[PDB]
C-alpha cells in the first residue's frame, strides 16, 4: 500500500513491447523529442530557415 516510484532518467526513447516487459525509462510514443543525456528529455532543436 502507498507504493511510490520515481525515475530520474527517461532517456530510453519509446518501446513497442508490452508494458509488462518495458523498461522504466521507455515511453510509448515520443514525437519531436530529444533524449539528451545529462539534461533530460528536451524538445527537438528548432528548424532554422
Amino acid at each position: 500500500a502507498l507504493i511510490s516510484q520515481s525515475i530520474k532518467n527517461l532517456k530510453g526513447g519509446i518501446s513497442q513491447q508490452p508494458d509488462i516487459l518495458r523498461y522504466p525509462d521507455q515511453g510509448s510514443r515520443q514525437v519531436n523529442g530529444w533524449s539528451s543525456e545529462t539534461e533530460g528529455l528536451q524538445k527537438r532543436p528548432p528548424l532554422v530557415f
